[PDB]
């Protein structure tokens, strides 16, 4: 009841902005989402000892793939954190519980494919969910984990409260489908310059909710560029695995993919950041001006991927 979670002074003072680095302790990083929930949610939102069992679950249901890893979901429930916390007002007790373990569970049991290696390789999965395939697998895992005894972090909300955390939080890992993004950002750009958004309509919400985790889940282009850099690497590893993969299946991958074209990369991530990255922080900040330094930090990142390309690095 009176236990807090505490972290040192550096962390304690660097995990309230937006471009924190969780760091290479894998150790800390329970920690570090627990204290993400007691300060953004109470120290009352959830049973301590059914938290621990719940995140112990989700950390074990991650594979040790380059990048769609633990390390992943506790970085991108960081970003959801640090939204929540500028935007202290705008956001329900319910849709607080929800967004952040909606972050951390949005891509439980992740192989390291993209749906599309899935349909050809005609993977299972693929068979059972037509669309969203790997993000429709990633709630089923969340509510299987939930639905373990002595797991059920929401026990004590009533039955409607209960449906209602549980759909924002499908709905969340939903959007966290990127082929889904394009549309849903169209469509939230339109309803902010013709005036007609309007926070109290659910609809609305929803969609202003996916965009929220378009962004957590792209939050890499965010960081300091060491860390933007480095990650990277770890995304490009699971790219090139894929080429690969599609090379096996007798397919031509995407030149992104394929890792005999590695020069192509530094416009391959231009094309990224003008395409989907600079869109999304732009209409977020738009919808919630204390993200902003998300989008200085991604124009910042942007031209450093210029300065690679023209030789300065
Ligand atoms: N972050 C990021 C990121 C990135 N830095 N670079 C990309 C380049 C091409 C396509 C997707 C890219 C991307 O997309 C996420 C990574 C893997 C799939 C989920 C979306
Ligand atoms: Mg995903
Ligand atoms: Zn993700």
């Amino acid at each position: 009841g009176l236990m807090q979670f505490t972290l040192p002074v550096r962390l304690c003072k660097e995990i309230e902005l937006f471009h924190f680095d969780i760091g290479p302790f894998e150790n800390m990083w329970p920690g570090i989402f627990v204290y993400m929930v007691h300060r953004s949610c109470g120290t009352s939102c959830f049973e301590l000892e059914k938290l621990c069992r719940f995140i112990m679950s989700v950390k074990k249901n991650y594979r040790r793939v380059p990048y769609h890893n633990w390390k992943h979901a506790v970085t991108v429930a960081h970003c959801m954190y640090a939204i929540l916390q500028n935007n202290h007002t705008l956001f329900t007790d319910l849709e607080r519980k929800g967004l952040l373990i909606a972050c951390l569970c949005h891509d439980l049991d992740h192989r390291g494919f993209s749906n599309s290696y899935l349909q050809k390789f005609d993977h299972p999965l693929a068979a059972l969910y037509s669309t969203s395939t790997m993000e429709q697998h990633h709630f089923s895992q969340t509510v299987s984990i939930l639905q373990l005894e002595g797991h059920n972090i929401f026990s004590t909300l009533s039955s409607s409260e209960y449906e209602q955390v549980l759909e924002i939080i499908r709905k969340a890992i939903i959007a966290t489908d990127l082929a889904l993004y394009f549309g849903n950002r169209k469509q939230l750009e339109e309803m902010y310059q013709t005036g007609s958004l309007n926070l109290n309509n659910q609809s609305h919400r929803d969609r202003v909710i996916g965009l929220m985790m378009t962004a957590c889940d792209l939050c890499s282009v965010t960081k300091l560029w060491p860390v933007t850099k480095l990650t990277a690497n770890d995304i490009y590893a699971e790219f090139w695995a894929e080429g690969d993969e599609m090379k096996k299946l007798g397919i031509q991958p995407i030149p992104m993919m394929d890792r005999d074209k590695k020069d192509e990369v530094p416009q391959g991530q231009l094309g990224f950041y003008n395409a989907v990255a600079i869109p999304c922080y732009t209409t977020l900040t738009q919808i919630l001006p204390p993200t902003e330094p998300l989008l200085k930090a991604c124009r910042d990142n942007l031209s450093q991927w210029e300065k690679v390309i023209r030789g300065e690095e």
